[PDB]
């Protein structure tokens, strides 16, 4: 029946949920350095913005499970309303506090509204599907939400900042959020669609396979380099190549412009390549991207490595999907809602690792060795993915 617009809202939510998780961070840093310094001091803010920028990952790791019982016991429509509303909260309160503390807590309840969102949507799509190999295209659709939602969102950020001010971006994702909330509680409301009952392994025997975890890891060391490029690739730009407000959102837009083009072509391109050919390709040479990034001097200089990371990136997120998918169908019983998790579970550790430790490594010893340390675990852990050698 009307399942489309299901489609329509779940991508709507993800797009905006990834947009609002983007467009702090060409912002934030550079307001909090403008606050305290008008050193120890931005070594000092570079090790608060990381905790800053861990918040949201670690919120969303410790609210996980409640939310897929509360879903359970309650059916998925009432998560995922309260997803836009508190996603609406948290941009509100973004857009009117000046001090530190008001915008961790609104970044820890976007970590409430994320995951809840996240949790509710993909089980109420999984659920309206019939065919298998229909949901299979469908959540493609899904999850190309989540990437365009991260390609306009520094850009759409740092420029309006500049020119405007610090309030005009908030104000546009809490219309732009108000408008899809009243969509969602008036367009539809026909009934209240439970879960399906089919419940597979438990996520702790699940993750406790040595393969799901070689996985799992590879995936989590992929997000974690540009989990750890995030937070400081401003801080670095402004303090060396005294770079304007407008240009730090032009220095992350070609890793997603990167990373939608490699998504594109290898999730075609992996079954013919063979997949762990694939992801291990892609942590070489993220790794070597990662490597060559502090070697720049000039934006122009930043183009190439960005577009290495981001291409690199997709390889192994469009790598390792299926490979979980067919190793949980495989080992043990198998729900379209397991891989998901999985997923979700080693993209949080990545983004709740990355940033606290990449903010103390970086006021320890400096950026350059902390890109180095990274690209160098990248390097030797790329060869950990041989142990993917599917006979099919
Ligand atoms: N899965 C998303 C991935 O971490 C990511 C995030 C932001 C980006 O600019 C990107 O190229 C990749």
């Amino acid at each position: 029946r009307s399942r489309k617009l299901i489609l329509f809202i779940v991508f709507l939510a993800l797009l905006l949920d990834n947009m609002l998780l983007t467009v702090v961070v060409p912002i934030i840093p550079s307001y909090l350095y403008s606050i305290k310094h008008e050193d120890k001091d931005l070594l000092n803010e570079n090790v608060q913005v990381g905790l800053l920028f861990a918040s949201k990952a670690t919120v969303q790791l410790i609210t996980n499970p409640f939310i897929g019982l509360l879903t359970n016991r309650i059916g998925y429509p009432i998560p995922i309303f309260a997803g836009f509303c508190i996603m609406f909260v948290s941009t509100i309160m973004f857009a009117f506090s000046s001090s530190y503390a008001f915008l961790l807590i609104a970044r820890s309840l976007q970590g409430i509204g994320s995951s809840c969102s996240s949790v509710a949507g993909m089980g109420m799509l999984a659920s309206v599907y019939t065919d298998a190999e229909e949901a299979g295209n469908v959540m493609g659709i899904a999850l190309g939400g989540l990437a365009m939602g991260v390609l306009v969102g520094p850009p759409f950020g740092s420029v309006l900042y500049e020119f405007v001010g610090k309030t005009a971006p908030f104000l546009v994702l809490a219309a732009l959020v108000l408008l899809d909330g009243a969509i969602q509680l008036f367009v539809l409301q026909p009934s209240r669609v439970q879960p399906e009952s089919q419940k597979g392994t438990p996520l702790t025997t699940l993750l406790k396979d040595p393969y799901i975890l070689i996985a799992a890891g590879s995936i989590c060391f992929a997000n974690m380099g540009i989990a750890m490029l995030e937070p400081a690739l401003p801080i670095w730009m402004m303090e060396t190549m005294c770079s304007r407000k407008w240009q730090l959102g032009v220095a992350f837009l070609p890793a997603s412009i990167s990373y939608l083009i490699g998504t594109n072509i290898f999730g075609i391109l992996a079954h013919k390549m063979g997949r762990w050919l694939c992801a291990l390709l892609g942590m070489i040479i993220v790794g070597v991207s990662i490597l060559c990034i502090p070697f720049a001097k000039n934006i122009y200089g930043l183009i190439a490595p960005n577009f290495g990371v981001g291409f690199a990136i997709g390889m192994v997120d469009s790598s390792m999907m299926p490979i979980m998918g067919y190793l949980v169908d495989l080992r043990h019983v198998s729900v379209y809602g397991s891989v998901y998790a999985i997923a979700d579970v080693a993209f949080c550790m990545g983004y709740a690792i990355g940033p606290s430790a990449g903010g103390a490594i970086a006021k320890a010893i400096g950026f350059p060795w902390l890109m180095t340390i990274i690209g160098i675990i990248d390097i030797l852990f790329a060869p950990l993915c041989f142990f993917l050698r599917s006979p099919p």
